[PDB]
């Protein structure tokens, strides 16, 4: 399963998909170059460098030595880019997992792009935090912090489409076969899929809750289990069909903080946004409070189980769902 995960990152087409996200690439370049004093003549560790583009940005900012660590066979293409760019003196590509490789020295700054869907998908943040064993005291992290946002949404058409799909199985004679006994299992399977898509911000029914991970302070085991209580104060009346998720990360440099946002108010990125449906919708009047917990539990497939319990406090109407982020539905 981890084998499949790294093979995916060995394709230049996948690297190209990430590089052509101008929000992503341009913000990292701004973050590094406009904080050139965090890089001028320092030692840099680039965790999961892929083609090496962030290592070149750190070179452009004046770093004297960058260790670029990469587990996929993309590391071979990265070394070709270091030669052809005449940077063999300053960029050393180290093939392997950051947990296994040897660094020759401690570093001043760690750079990486370890954000998956919903921030945490693919569990790359664990490698990122694990690399802190090479960070000097008062070293920096780029990105420095991550904010997950949660917000309730209404989207009757997204909810209904799940049943339209599963009702294929509610047929007493599909070519003469009664399929209806599998309707519930099919419904169950569709609702366990987080929906990757963007959406109009007017579907949001309350201001988002924010959960912050400080990468300078977090330990790797802090990401095995992530409990996010929420209390939403409903700004609109309607049926809540589930929770929408997006994230921001900040690069907190000596000169300035640069923000990379995937919010639905911001230009689209290849992370889009993520929505998780409730099993049953919940009615809330403007002014009601929607309260509950989102519990992320790391699983065997480099991903998370998502457990969401929610209730309308004024009413007692409760709903839940348990989702698996490894099998998302790409609706865009
Ligand atoms: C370097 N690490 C970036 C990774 O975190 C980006 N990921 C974003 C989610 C979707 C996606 C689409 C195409 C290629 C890769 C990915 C994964």
């Amino acid at each position: 399963s981890a084998v499949q995960y790294f093979q995916f990152y060995g394709y230049l087409s996948q690297q190209q998909n990430m590089m052509q996200d101008y929000v992503r690439t341009g913000t990292y370049q701004r973050a590094i170059l406009q904080n050139h004093t965090d890089f001028k003549d320092k030692i840099v560790l680039d965790v999961g460098c892929g083609s090496g583009i962030l290592s070149f940005f750190a070179a452009q900012a004046g770093a004297r030595k960058i260790y670029a660590v990469e587990a996929s066979t993309m590391a071979q293409h990265a070394e070709v880019l270091v030669k052809s760019n005449n940077l063999t003196d300053r960029i050393v590509v180290i093939p392997g997992k950051v947990e296994e490789v040897s660094l020759p020295e401690q570093v001043d700054i760690i750079i990486s792009e370890p954000m998956g869907y919903m921030l945490f998908n693919e569990r790359m943040l664990e490698s990122y935090l694990h690399a802190k064993k090479y960070l000097k005291p008062s070293g920096n992290m780029f990105p420095t912090i991550g904010d997950v946002h949660l917000a309730p949404f209404t989207d009757e058409q997204l909810y209904m489409e799940q049943f339209t799909k599963a009702n294929f199985w509610y047929q007493p004679s599909f070519h003469g076969v009664d399929l209806s006994a599998l309707r519930g299992a099919a419904v169950d399977e569709y609702f366990r899929q987080p929906v990757v898509d963007t959406f109009d911000i007017r579907i949001l029914m309350a201001k988002s809750v924010k959960y912050t991970v400080n990468f300078l302070e977090a330990k790797e085991g802090d990401l095995h289990r992530i409990e996010i209580p929420f209390k939403f104060h409903m700004l609109h009346s309607g049926l809540v069909h589930g929770l929408a998720f997006w994230f921001d990360v900040a690069f907190i440099g000596s000169i300035m903080t640069v923000w990379l946002s995937t919010a639905p108010t911001e230009p689209l990125t290849h992370w889009y946004q993520v929505r998780c449906l409730f099993q049953s919708p919940l009615f809330a009047k403007a002014g009601d409070t929607l309260s509950g917990t989102c519990l992320l539990i790391a699983n065997k497939r480099q991903s998370y189980d998502i457990s969401i319990v929610a209730q309308v406090d004024q009413t007692g109407s409760k709903s839940s769902n348990l989702l698996d982020l490894k099998n998302p539905f790409f609706r865009y």
